[PDB]
RNA sequence: CAUGAGGAUUACCCAUG
RNA sequence: CAUGAGGAUUACCCAUG
RNA sequence: UGAGGAUUACCCA
RNA sequence: UGAGGAUUACCCA
């Protein structure tokens, strides 16, 4: 195995997704880009850390750019608007079986998936009411 | 257009789903939990803000209780022993429009896709090799 | 659903009923007020708070007004010539569960049913001998 | 006319009814609680005293058992985990009618009938929403 | 129940309607936000607060922007090329009845009917002649 | 041409309805007065000044009496209980166009529509929730 | 290390304990 | 935050720890 | 308080 | 400027 795969992080079927590889592990720290200049791609971070005694903390950080062309010095150079970050700290206690952590995983999932209410305020620039 | 309706949080197809439904909205701070002590409930809360100038900055989280070997409505301590929590934090600037947050929606179901890494990861109790 | 609505606070069979309904949520503290000049009005208050690690605290409070109409400068205004107050606080363990806070709501219930002991003595501006 | 009586505090019709009895009248504050353990038990205890020149002010404490997973007769620590307190306090003018008084109750018992706001959030584990 | 709802603010037959929604209710003000981006869309907040004894004060505010785009560098983002900025305080006794407030409600709409000065005056980029 | 003209303020079907008309324009500050006594009468002022370099800003008072009778001495003079104030003001850009100040004044007649959160508010005494 | 509906130029910074 | 058969002009104040 | 100014729940006399 | 208070075209920080 090795879980340190290149996965589909926007999903548009087939045609214009955004795909993401593994690119650098240094420092105990997972990430994966797209297919772009260092200064346009979408950026995925993932790290472990035994934060106490009795818990593990996983560390998931996600950056999607919006790319722009920037005229700089009358030249052209491929860049981003701006990007919004997400940034997830998921704390478990080792106590936690596998079936307790597929538990959290499906959670995951239900929050976000489409006609939920989160999900839906968010893509609606939305609060909760 | 209300949005703040219950939901299913955890799917196991018909049988056995764990819904969470409204339980508080204090201070704009939606909250939803299962129909369980509050000691052993899945709880969700979700608000937004303006964090800054140029961003808003919506804060979900959720708390996830150890199922394995649980006792139901029983007393289990130390509490940090028994439940997980996952805190996300997602800053969108304020161009952003519809679609664009439509993107970052998706950039987050795609994260959390099964087969994916990071689920894979989190549900065999590792970190990415 | 939604628990945030209007209820008989005074029932005098369906006449004269002190009927008390939502009037502000500011701050995290429901509100309920009858039709009357902010001054005459019956007022009830509840807010929900997290007092302990493990403990959840419920505040409510409740205002019976004795009406009048006052003058003052030579004019006539509504208002209360003195106010009765009802607070209360009510402390649950995290590791209740519904039945257990079903058996809290029902205790409170017959604590003040027609006939028994408090509601008497109350009634009768006496103590309990 | 003593109407320092036992009573029922937890109506359940007759089959699983919890009386609550006459079991201490030390300084004028009276006592009732169930037949437990009195780690155990239904504790109400009600006192009346001219809290100041224009008013009189009762003092009702009620203490309710967690009874899911309970351990008749057992050692259940830690003891906050295992009760509920409730404390009111009711402030009435010196100026109060017996007719005013019996109005006060019923707007205490119209909070807590059945099915009105209050009493479904507590049932439920819930704040308002 | 709640009135902290979506609604329409700008009314354009039923096609170009400006509805805003619920996005937050921090500290006691609601606020209400037109979807899109955030930067290029309507505000309106609100707040009542007892501003002395014998007054509560309303504060409300809306926003309107005149939605544009901006180019720099090449790069353009949705922006607001200004904003109008509606700024109202009301102050109300507390002797006044639902009666009085009504009254007090109509003689605003009264204040902004079509044809009326003033909103002739402020329709037209005039004043009073 | 002129719109310095009497007007209905509140409109009560065709019988009891409060018109105001012109009585004064001092100092750039047009009034409106109610007819009878001055004591007892509504009250509406309007402005517009060069706020600054790009900025045209409206301030606009309204004042809604509670009639009364005030006895002293056995003189009795008509006289306002007390007075509602509204207050406010209006900032438009000098880039707006007649078709933007015609968006601005349908953004404040729908902020009051009948039915919608704020006027709904007001009219209950009560804030939002 | 812990906590923040703390911030961001985003694997880094602030306050508090 | 905790405790008071502490007070009230009642979503706020006092004493104590 | 203000026919006080705004980058608009901030700021000046 | 102020979800700053009013006896309301006044006044405070």
């Amino acid at each position: 195995a090795s879980n340190f795969t290149q996965f589909v992080l926007v999903d548009n079927g087939g045609t214009g997704d955004v795909t993401v590889a593994p690119s650098n592990f240094a420092n105990g720290v997972a990430e994966w880009i797209s297919s772009n200049s260092r200064s346009q791609a979408y950026k995925v971070t993932c790290s472990v850390r035994q934060s106490s005694a009795q818990n593990r903390k996983y560390t998931i950080k996600v950056e999607v750019p919006k790319v722009a062309t920037q005229t700089v010095g009358g030249v052209e150079l491929p860049v981003a608007a701006w990007r919004s970050y997400l940034n997830m700290e998921l704390t478990i206690p080792i106590f936690a079986t596998n079936s307790d952590c597929e538990l959290i995983v499906k959670a995951m999932q239900g929050l976000l998936k489409d006609g939920n209410p989160i999900p839906s305020a968010i893509a609606a620039n939305s609060g909760i009411y």
